[PDB]
């Protein structure tokens, strides 16, 4: 597991674990020594001088660091501009469900959003990289893939956002003749500052992610300590540490100019803040303006404004249209407030004032000691810093020398600190709700309310800092946790039109189990099929983890499933006439497939979700192909099937007989399925016939039908969609139906669903289909994929062609049919589940874009990263004696997979050139893992599937 | 040229033609009958009638209706919260120059910005929708291809918007299982409304655009007049035609629902209000803050305030960030002026004034009679609807009834009607400025200035109704003429801040010479390059216009512009090693090239400017590679050059002969300029050599090039820059140079900027890559092509290759002028080329789309479509000869094309079939044009350029 490194306050510290249940093994977290602050660069030096001092098994800090990387958080400021969540530190923000979003936890913070970003970045950096350092108060996306990390002491991503935006941030400036390197820092540049600049350089906006290698590391604890040894001092990393760096560098220093410095654009990069009380609201509301298109929308409510987020909460008020730029969370809304808009409301626990909150302040409460509660409210512009006395000086948007005058305060009230907002006891501890909501009504609106005042005279005063020091964060978190339970069943509820079955279902589940939650109830027939497989779906779940009888439930999700695919599975009619002659017989073969990319994506319900991309291709094996089908005519009037590689016979006579698809022993449910679709089961005939006998005796024959599966089903060629093809495809050709390729894998897919096979649509086009293809669907139960041919260049050219390997290994899967688990994993959108897949997408089109480029190495390492996608997908599919294989001559390819869903069989290997091919044969002739293993010849097919007649 | 129906305010129709400087064949305008109002649909009717009794001919109106495409506007409203363009009907409303965008005209509007998105949709639809139906208040963009347009009576293109929005608005609500259809409309939805249809239905915003077949329009035309007569009724498109329209209409219609109805999003679609005069200002900023590419933003000032906006208007007081919600457009601001913030000023004349503006008020000046002007000063909120004695009446943000009090004035000053603040004649028409500025004065923050009073007592007085109805537009034209005067050469001289060098620049030079202005002066040498070139080419053109010597101003442009592409000429440096033995010969060939889409967007500056897409492919003739080129060791130390097709020899002996790329009559400058860079030229060798003579001496031999150019120059067929690729790839491995395609093609560029033929990049790419290929660049001076091979099924399978039909016509022509015509359009940002080029470059992007998918059908229609782009961009494209032997077969083809910039030379064809292949042959062979025509046999080439020894 990735360790997490993290700056947090002090009072989080002995929290952090508890609260946000991880583990300590994979999680460290400490803060700056009370009383003493260290900046961004002091306390990350801090943070790795309590790590190692904490795992130093008798090694020194330079080769500690080495051991592993670490992803570092710093979290551990004061939040001045962010009190809602001072006490937790801005890392631990609860985020609303993004409206366009599938498999999210209700429970989802900035920390747990943020964090699989810095992991993947990290797993791609170069091994000398151990540290990634970041702010916790960011949420950042990447919408295109990573570019490759080069081996600098500091690597640093941007983005050129806005320079309205960039005003308020760090920003890279980098020379218009070299944006490689790092000209100089700017720290929150004015408008005219970056407009001088415009013409001699570029501007990424300092997005906080930073890379450091061990000498930029030593070199930042070097400056983060005193002169001598370990005193400690403040020092930024960002107006320090960062201003030093570049070519010509703000701030001088001897040690941090050294360091080569790299700036790499974030590609499809996306910054939203969450450092403001502001952009609390504004990056959610710009994370829900991403997509706008309802049928890409899951959660189907009309909010009467965009910029309205409710979490962990109860109102008990209407919210209307001029109630816009609203944050409640962790709150009860009692029925008699009164709010405007520009409203931050949190940890108001249960009650029933009658409290008026005018627009632009807010209300926050934060449980102190066993049973008190710090009323603090604050203005969404006050920035809490400077002296009291400057009329700058806000509080609730008003100056505090105007709230201490309104209120017949003095500053002979205040004893302590009076230079700095952030630390001015003002804040009141009360022991009651009823205290909390008279004190809050004085705080705001009602300055003459005598018992306020009272109330604030009585009680003890809390500094902001004072109230991050000392919050009670058990009592927080507990509060929101019965909030969340509430919702839970309020959600499962509204389910209609809540964000609940686009949620994570599993975790879900869990949170039911671990809360004592019942199951939801059984959605009615009249709901959404897709709801009503989730709510199946999570039920098993959460039967299975109670300890109780999951079976039933679990097929009835499947069975909801096979039921939602049938689209004109009932009504497409076919009028099957004898196109041939009596003496004729019509051959159909094609050849299998191999995917090179976006396995797995085709598979429903996912396809379903989002749509698939897969990369496939045509080739036929020891130059034949090996799915074969004959097809004469009869002189009975009946129906014979024979099956070469099964060797077997069957005499089909009935419309019943030829429907049973599931009849014990039979090897014929394909060309039964096939049969049917071509119209000689009622159900798609579109003349009405008294029998199958009839039927038959008005077409002119019988029809007898000889199969061929030169390839076993389950090699992960493709054999059974293929030769469902190729059936369909010849009694096209017999029958005279006119289908095209298109029509005949279309018609695969309607005869798969009929068998509740399950499965996707890549193999029948991959086998049908010359050549190599890319293959997209959208999102939607209509599943018909969009075919894009590519050059078969790195196929079928001569320096390239014999470096493609096919070797049949002889091992079959250990494992049990996981595939199983993995369609009830998307049933329940699991969120890794869900990553990986999208992952798969994203990486079919970059195989697409490699094979178009004609970049074969590139061909290769994706391949090969298919492999690896695969692995993680399914733990089974990488037996050891495949892995052993594998090691062979893994220093020989490019890449490497197994076709299909894998588990053994076959293995695919593109060799760096020839001589490599010819040594990877060598290899594996003279070191068999067993008498089985032999090569197979494959070649590119340029010609699909073919059919013709004697 | 798509006809423009507009209905327009009645004063505006008597000089919208002369005002705007359009001709009265593709522009036609009228007005409701005055006095009556019609209503969407009884005013598209009453356009309808009055266009066709203008353009009858003697047809009926169906078969007038038929004969081509027509855009309706509607901008024929009151105006009442706009009223700084009532007068001009809102749609010609000045609109500032987008920052970030090229090839704007300075004085464009609103009907000027909007036009092309409907003619663009026009052209994209069936041909059975002649009727295009748009509102003029709205300003509507789509930055995503146009998806399809289907054939049905009633096209309405929607956008997905916030349901706060949508429920001002109309709105398409579709079943959300059947999102084809349409399953009502709905008239300005609630909030509950669509509360009760999201849970089963998708709403779209309406947003005016819609399409009608003619039986729709013969209904709309039924439903716009009564039942018995032909007297015109009101009738509303949306609320009484459009709630009748889709599955389960609001409102019945035994006719109507007949009709059927297709919903289409608009990809990438952006709606802009322009109804209200705080949309003027909303609308407008959000519009200049829609782009934050660095790349892509030439105008990089940053203003006191971004929502500050200053056309056609002279200010002489200093603006500042308090000056924010600023329109201030044909309008002189004296220096004793008192502004505040939330202004919009227009038509103001020069004056001196001491007038203070309070915040929130805006002043009108309307040119009235022969010398008067009108004075309207309102608010920036007041809608001018109500009775005059109710307090929500509002007069520049004061009650009616107040601001009548506070100057002394009584209703029985107010003769006419007083229940409509529109008809209430308030406003003063003065003689004189002074009288102007007085009465504005006592209008606005002085009631207590007598001797306004007195002039507004003894003036005339307008109604806002009164205003639009009689205001003298010619006069308002000409003050916002000469205001533009002055801001011409205002921008000229700031063409470092303002958005002079990004402008239209033909605009600019026609409007230079009319107004009498100078051209712009020298740019100095240290100003940006392409500023510098736009600078001298800008001033060539204003030469040009006005009959002086304009060449070397255009020669000076071309001379920096190659320049600015000089590159790596110190960083390229080579070693030319004798790489073969003393008696081998080297021979390099290379097939010609034929480009199927995106030509023109290749050449410089456009390529510069946005990059360019290209398809094209390479294709042997008469099975052969038509460029060839032999290279051989010599025995004397010089370079002997043969040409072939010229039959010419050259014996070059010294660098300086070598380097005599303009030697008269030589037709060697090609092989020069490559032995040149291949290192035979002291500036591009390594290795420094007194003389020729030495280099080779060293080198072991001189060298023998021989060339031949099988195909006739100026055929277009990339004959010049495929011949020097394969020059230099001779060379390459002649020499042991190591260069590889991409090299090759890159040195091919560099060369032709040594010969300045001033070119793209598309013909040796598609000439030494083999097979067919998409190539794309991004902008910047650094033109490297990304290349993406597509399948070469279409052109090689045997259903399609014998449909590929080349024909030489027997017609020459030496295409530099197109080429320097279409390279100045380009320098000078021509809005028509810019335009033109863009959608040249998505139409490459369709071909490779159509390639991808194998759809030769639809491959041929695309290549018919790059014909018609290449026409449409330059007339000398087609002379009339072409156009006869097109006219000969053109019903036997898909499509047809000239390769390259055309002129004459090679036609291109796509027969539908290898029957139509035949009729072509036969019919073109049995009436040749010339004794020259000819076909010749071409196939894809899957070699490119080839390399040998003997
Ligand atoms: N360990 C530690 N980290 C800090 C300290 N100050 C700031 N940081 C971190 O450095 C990052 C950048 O600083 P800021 O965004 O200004 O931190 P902040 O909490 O917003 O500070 P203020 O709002 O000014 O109170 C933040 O993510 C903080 O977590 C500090 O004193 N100690
Ligand atoms: N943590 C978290 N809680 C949420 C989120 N969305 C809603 N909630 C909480 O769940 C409760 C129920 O949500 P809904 O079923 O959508 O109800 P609502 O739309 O918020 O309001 P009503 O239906 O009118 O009661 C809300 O009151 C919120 O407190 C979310 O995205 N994250
Ligand atoms: N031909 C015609 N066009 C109209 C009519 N009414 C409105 N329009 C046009 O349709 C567009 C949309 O209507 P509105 O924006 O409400 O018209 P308007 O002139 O702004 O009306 P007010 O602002 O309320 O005075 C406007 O640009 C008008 O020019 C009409 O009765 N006949
Ligand atoms: N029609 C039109 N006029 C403009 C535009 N931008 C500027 N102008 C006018 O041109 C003059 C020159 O403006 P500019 O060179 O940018 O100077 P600046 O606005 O003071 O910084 C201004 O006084 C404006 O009145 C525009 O986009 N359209």
């Amino acid at each position: 597991h990735m360790q997490k490194l993290l700056s947090l306050p002090s009072n989080l510290v002995q929290s952090f674990h508890e609260l946000e249940r991880v583990n300590r093994t994979d999680w460290f977290c400490t803060s700056d020594p009370v009383g003493k602050k260290l900046g961004s660069g002091g306390g990350t030096s801090w943070l790795l001088e309590e790590c190692y001092n904490e795992y130093s098994d008798g090694a020194t800090f330079g080769e500690w660091l080495e051991k592993e990387k670490r992803i570092l958080l710093h979290a551990g400021g004061q939040s001045r501009r962010l009190p809602g969540y001072a006490p937790s530190g801005k890392i631990l923000t609860p985020v609303p469900v993004f409206r366009w979003e599938r498999g999210q936890h209700l429970g989802q913070n900035l920390l747990s959003l943020q964090l699989p970003l810095y992991e993947k970045i990290m797993s791609l950096a170069p091994d000398k990289l151990h540290t990634l350092i970041a702010s916790g108060d960011v949420y950042i996306r990447s919408e295109k893939p990573l570019q490759s990390i080069p081996e600098a002491d500091v690597v640093c991503y941007g983005l050129w956002v806005d320079p309205s935006l960039a005003t308020h941030h760090g920003v890279f400036a980098s020379d218009r003749k070299h944006p490689e390197q790092l000209d100089f820092m700017l720290q929150k540049p004015s408008l005219a500052e970056l407009e001088s600049l415009s013409k001699t350089h570029l501007f990424l906006m300092d997005i906080g992610i930073w890379l450091l290698s061990d000498r930029a590391v030593e070199i930042l604890m070097k400056r983060s300590h005193k002169e001598s040894s370990e005193e400690l001092k403040y020092y930024d990393l960002y107006s320090d540490f960062g201003l030093a760096l570049g070519t010509h560098p703000r701030i001088e220093d001897e040690e941090v100019n050294t360091l080569s410095v790299a700036i790499l654009p974030l590609p499809g990069g996306e910054f939203y803040h969450y450092g403001t009380s502001k952009e609390l609201i504004s990056s959610t509301l710009s994370v829900q303006n991403k997509v706008y298109d309802q049928r890409r929308i899951m959660h189907r409510k009309v909010k009467p404004n965009p910029a309205m987020f409710v979490q962990n909460a109860v109102v008990r008020i209407p919210l209307c249209a001029e109630n816009a730029d609203l944050w409640i969370e962790n709150s009860h809304i009692g029925p008699k407030w009164k709010i405007a808009s520009r409203h931050i409301i949190t940890g108001v626990p249960e009650n029933d004032w009658s409290l008026a909150v005018p627009a632009g302040v807010c209300v926050d409460v934060v449980p102190m000691g066993d049973k008190g509660f710090v009323a603090r409210p604050y203005g969404l512009d006050d920035v809490f810093k400077g002296d009291l006395r400057d009329s700058k000086t806000t509080l609730t948007g008003i100056p505090f020398g105007e709230w201490m005058s309104k209120r017949g305060l003095s500053y002979t009230d205040l004893k302590g600190r009076t230079d700095d907002l952030q630390a001015v006891s003002v804040f009141p501890m009360v022991n009651s709700v009823e205290e909390l909501g008279l004190v809050l009504r004085w705080m705001l609106s009602e300055p003459e309310l005598e018992e306020g005042k009272n109330i604030w005279l009585r009680s003890e005063h809390f500094s902001a800092d004072e109230i991050s020091a000392g919050a009670n964060l058990k009592r927080l978190y507990a509060q929101r946790e019965e909030f969340r339970k509430g919702n839970w069943k309020a959600l499962a509820v509204n389910h209609e039109k809540s964000v609940f079955y686009q949620l994570d279902l599993a975790d879900a589940a869990e949170d039911f189990v671990r809360l004592g939650l019942d199951m939801p109830e059984l959605l009615p027939e009249d709901a959404l099929q897709m709801s009503r497989i989730h709510n199946r779906m999570l039920r098993a779940r959460i039967l299975k983890l109670d300890g109780k009888d999951y079976r039933p439930e679990e097929q009835a999700a499947f069975d909801l499933l096979r039921d939602g695919l049938l689209d004109g599975i009932s009504n497409r009619k076919s009028t099957p006439k004898l196109d041939v002659y009596s003496d004729q017989i019509v051959w159909g073969r094609s050849p299998v497939r191999i995917d090179m990319a976006g396995g797995w994506t085709d598979t429903p319900p996912y396809s379903l979700y989002s749509g698939g991309n897969v990369v496939n291709l045509a080739i036929e094996l020891n130059g034949q192909p090996p799915l074969q089908v004959y097809v004469k005519p009869c002189k009975d009037f009946h129906i014979v099937l024979r099956s070469i590689d099964m060797g077997a016979m069957e005499i089909v006579s009935t419309f019943d007989e030829l429907q049973d698809y599931k009849k014990i022993g039979s090897p014929f449910s394909i060309p039964k399925a096939a049969l049917s679709l071509a119209g000689f089961a009622p159900a798609f005939s579109a003349v009405s016939y008294a029998s199958l006998e009839e039927q038959l005796k008005d077409f002119g024959a019988g029809i007898e039908v000889t199969l061929l599966a030169a390839i076993p089903a389950g090699s992960g060629l493709g054999t059974s969609s293929i030769l469902a093809s190729t059936v369909l495809g010849a009694i096209n050709d017999f029958c005279g139906l006119a289908w095209d390729k298109n029509e005949i894998c279309q018609r695969t897919l309607v005869l798969e669903q009929l068998l509740t096979t399950g499965g996707g649509w890549q193999d029948q086009y991959g086998g049908v289909l010359q050549g190599v293809k890319l293959l997209q669907t959208e999102a939607g139960f209509a599943q018909s994929p969009l075919v894009r041919w590519l050059p078969d260049h790195l196929f079928t050219h001569p320096e390239y062609k014999d470096c493609h390997l096919l070797y049949y290994t002889g091992i079959t899967r250990t494992a049990k049919g996981i595939l199983a688990e993995i369609v009830s994993s998307m049933f329940l959108n699991s969120s890794l589940h869900l990553n990986l897949l999208s992952e798969m997408k994203a990486h079919a089109l970059d195989m697409n874009e490699a094979i178009q480029r004609g970049s074969f190495v590139e061909f290769g390492r994706l391949v090969g990263k298919t492999w690896e996608q695969n692995k993680a997908l399914d733990s089974g599919t990488n037996p050891p004696a495949v892995e052993a294989i594998i090691d062979l001559i893994k220093d020989y390819t490019l890449g490497y997979k197994l076709p299909g869903a894998g588990g053994g069989g076959y293995l695919y290997m593109v060799a760096k050139d020839p001589q490599a091919a010819v040594r990877i044969r060598k290899i594996l002739t003279e070191n068999a893992p067993n008498p089985r293993a032999r090569f197979v010849e494959m070649t590119l097919s340029d010609k699909g599937f073919q059919v013709s007649r004697s």
